C-alpha cells in the first residue's frame, strides 16, 4: 500500500538524514515556492497510525486545516514535511515517532512509538 512504496521509494526530508520523515509526491503543485517559517498554511489531510486502527481526516472538519509553519503547532513532522510542499502539492508521509508523538505518545489515542502516515494537500500558503 500507500506507507510500503514511501518506505522503499521515499525521500528521506530529515536534517539529520535519519529516516524520521519520508516523502512520496503524489501530485505535483504549481510553480516553485514552498511556505517559510511563520507563513500561514492551508491543508487538507488524511492520517492514520501505521499499525491499525485510527484514522483521521480534515474532511470532517467545519473549517479549513490552519497553521503557521515552523512554529511548532503540528507535530516536526509536519513542520518539516510541509515546508517542503508546493501550492496544489498532494504528498505522503511517513513520520517516526521521534517526529511525531515520541515514546509518550498521546494515550490512549496515540500509543507509544506510534509510526503515523499522511497523505497532505497544500491549498495555500501566505506570509504573516
Ligand atoms: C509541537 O508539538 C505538538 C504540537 C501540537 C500537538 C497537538 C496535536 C496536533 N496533531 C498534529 O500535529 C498531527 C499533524 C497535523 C494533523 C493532526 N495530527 C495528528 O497527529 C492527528 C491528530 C488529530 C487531532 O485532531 C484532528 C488530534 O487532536 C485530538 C490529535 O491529537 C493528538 C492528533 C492523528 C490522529 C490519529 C491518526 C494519526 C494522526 C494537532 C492537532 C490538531 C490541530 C493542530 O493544529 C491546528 C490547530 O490547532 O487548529 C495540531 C502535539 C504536539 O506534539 C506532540
Amino acid at each position: 500500500g500507500a506507507p510500503a512504496t514511501v518506505t522503499e521509494q521515499g525521500e528521506d526530508i530529515t536534517s539529520k538524514k535519519d529516516r524520521g520523515v519520508l516523502k512520496i509526491v503524489k501530485r505535483v503543485g504549481n510553480g516553485e515556492e514552498t511556505p517559510m517559517i511563520g507563513d500561514k498554511v492551508y491543508v487538507h489531510y488524511k492520517g492514520k497510525l501505521s499499525n491499525g486502527k485510527k484514522f483521521d481526516s480534515s474532511h470532517d472538519r467545519n473549517e479549513p486545516f490552519v497553521f503557521s509553519l515552523g512554529k511548532g503547532q503540528v507535530i516536526k513532522a509536519w513542520d518539516i514535511g510541509v515546508a517542503t510542499m508546493k501550492k496544489g502539492e498532494i504528498c505522503h508521509l511517513l513520520c517516526k515517532p521521534e517526529y511525531a508523538y515520541g515514546s509518550a505518545g498521546s494515550l490512549p489515542k496515540i500509543p507509544s512509538n506510534a509510526t503515523l502516515f499522511f497523505e497532505i494537500e497544500l491549498l495555500d500558503f501566505k506570509g504573516e
